[PDB]
């Protein structure tokens, strides 16, 4: 609805996670305020050009990592991106690994998730009177997944092509007994705190959303358990590789997602009562 | 406490789920407002006669399916039914199946549940200073379960005589990875969104509550995953069968539940500290 | 910050659970009000002497068991203990058993937990702008665990030396289908309602916290399922044994926890961003 400055539009949105507070990537950056019915997004959205494509960057934790996962205004964030006209959303996230072969420094492009959050307050945009139940069997946008995998391959980085993300509430990390459940019982591959309800809202807004995850740690399974400082250090050390992948992929997103490879692109057709 | 019109009482309550917004079933219908300490119930309660038994009908989603599962005022709904004097509560619900032999169009009368909700805000009526911990090992009222099973048999419908209901938060449906957990790990039979905390509150109010579930879909396991429109279509197509079962069962509920086959009928005796 | 009376300090904190509303244990008891940014703790804190060590006792449910698990102001409780200067926290709790050999009347000193709560509203003290993710792989303080185990042995009581606690939301007890999940799928040992988020907050405050649990029931697995009255009766019958253990252990806590056996004692060093 209202933006300041007025008239700003973008085509691709990038949501930065741990370690990614600035868009080193955009040219001609303008900071934009976007009105939402839910109040403030995490920070200003930075809009600029990447090889002729207009990109909107939002740090989910705000600049300086000021907002922990449970306190993020997920509704405002996704509303603001949708209001700017974006069709594609790339999320860049730090995750823990629950398997030896998904190693620190590897990328993962997950294809499934399990929601073990509890305190996020709103899991939908739709509280009535139109009841909306989106289908999320295949919750990520395949068109964008495949493009991230291809970019990673071309640049020579390791990119695991599948993975189930278990989303936990936090902010504490898991106990050993919990980690054993995630790994041995649920057979999840990676773990983080921020995917839900971000992905649910992206789907409801009919966006093509995918996650580019970077493994930062092995959860409770190494000699030393994960610490926050380790996650941050690992991300900051590798942010250059994530930036290179974004510069590779974004120019290829000049067009529209293919409907047959975008499960949420027409989610509301069959979902609203 | 206060009702408008004044003096209205009922013996059986029916909570209608998806597809069941009107009580085609009652005669001499009066719309009733019932005061509750929790504000508005989902809609007016309709009170009328079914073969000499006074029945109170409440659509949990409101008329026109205006209230999604996470936004229902469960406390107000159950308080209002209790205030009218009801002893028996039949819930009619749409569920998904996690097993091939529980097929779309079949009825299920579940005997257990697993609560995987997270955002329902109140799971009890008792916040102190009297602490109440009801026993819910066998959470449904057996007297009423057995009567529903018998009615279904007599009318010639398929009624599965047991089943564990996994209650999920929604409003989105499950991912494939989540559905695999419900089915393969938890070994649940059916899935829905509305049972909790409705059943907890019914037990605390010492009501005899049972669910008549209708299978509308196979969750994420068919060629096509579940959509909201499919659930609604399937329910509306079969609502006649549900109405026939209610007309059969309600006249047999002229009496009181048998205490030895009503786990919650004296729940508060041993539960309050 | 502000206390009334002013100037009160304590070294050991004891949080009493079900059945333990008074500190039969302390001498020279003074009731203390401690300001917190979160409002009222469960009750006054009672401060007094046990063989030369200053002890602060707080009943988590308040006197008279007025506050059920979901309504406890966990932040206020832990803030108030920290403000008084305590370094050690002993929690005394009633738990259910999920295994035949952990019998009613036995003590358990758990070493792990699984959090299955959903409605506790705040799981941390840190909502930003400093983001804090504490490591809780080994969530209890080992120094204090070992001292409780030793005391139990010396007095001749059965004390199980390990156990995974599954924390459920309540206030209703588990269904049979849920209990089967806790026992057979998650392989938990004991069950209760109060550990989370108490333990998370204790860790964030850099306290040495451990639980002395008493088994009061076998959950849904005996001839009769658990009832609230049974739990209370069993605790009140055995509170003398718990008091004897506290009198044995507290004089040995005159010193400081050993850092190498206190996982949370420097939790914030690596946890804050
Ligand atoms: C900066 S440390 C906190 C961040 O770590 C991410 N994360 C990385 N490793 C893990 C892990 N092992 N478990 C949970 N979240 C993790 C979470 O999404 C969170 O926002
Ligand atoms: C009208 S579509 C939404 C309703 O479908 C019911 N339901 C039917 N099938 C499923 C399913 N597969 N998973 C979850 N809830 C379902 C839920 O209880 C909800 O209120
Ligand atoms: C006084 S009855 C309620 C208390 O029982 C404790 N508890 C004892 N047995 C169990 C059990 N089987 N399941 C859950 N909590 C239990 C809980 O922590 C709660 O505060």
């Amino acid at each position: 609805e209202i933006t300041r400055p007025p008239g700003v539009r973008a085509h691709v949105g990038v949501i930065g996670g741990s370690g990614l507070y600035d868009p080193g990537i955009v040219e001609n950056p303008v900071e934009v305020k976007v009105s939402t019915p839910y109040g403030n997004p995490s920070d200003f959205i930075v809009v600029g050009d990447v090889a002729g494509v207009k990109v909107a960057f939002l740090p989910r934790h705000g600049r300086g990592h000021r907002i922990p996962p449970h306190a993020i205004n997920y509704r405002a964030n996704i509303w603001a991106l949708k209001a700017l006209g974006v069709k594609w959303v790339i999320s860049v996230s730090a995750v823990g690994s629950l398997r030896e072969d998904y190693r620190p420094g590897d990328f993962v492009v997950p294809d499934q998730f399990i929601d073990m959050t509890k305190n996020r307050r709103h899991y939908t945009f739709y509280d009535g009177p139109v009841t909306v139940h989106v289908s999320m069997a295949d919750p990520f946008c395949e068109d964008l997944r495949q493009r991230l995998i291809d970019s990673g391959r071309r640049l020579g980085y390791t990119v695991h092509e599948r993975g189930t993300y278990v989303c936990i509430e936090g902010p504490r990390f898991s106990t050993r007994a919990e980690s054993r459940v995630w790994k041995d019982v649920f057979k999840a591959d990676i773990i983080g705190m921020t995917l839900v309800p971000e992905i649910n809202l992206a789907c409801e807004a009919q966006l093509c959303y995918a996650t580019l995850a970077m493994v930062t740690d092995y959860d409770v399974w190494a000699d030393r358990p994960v610490t926050a400082e380790e996650v941050e250090r690992v991300m900051i050390s590798n942010v250059e590789r994530a930036r290179r992948m974004l510069y590779d992929v974004i120019p290829k997103l000049a067009g529209e997602p293919e409907l047959e490879r975008c499960s949420c692109c027409r989610a509301l057709d069959t979902a609203a009562i």
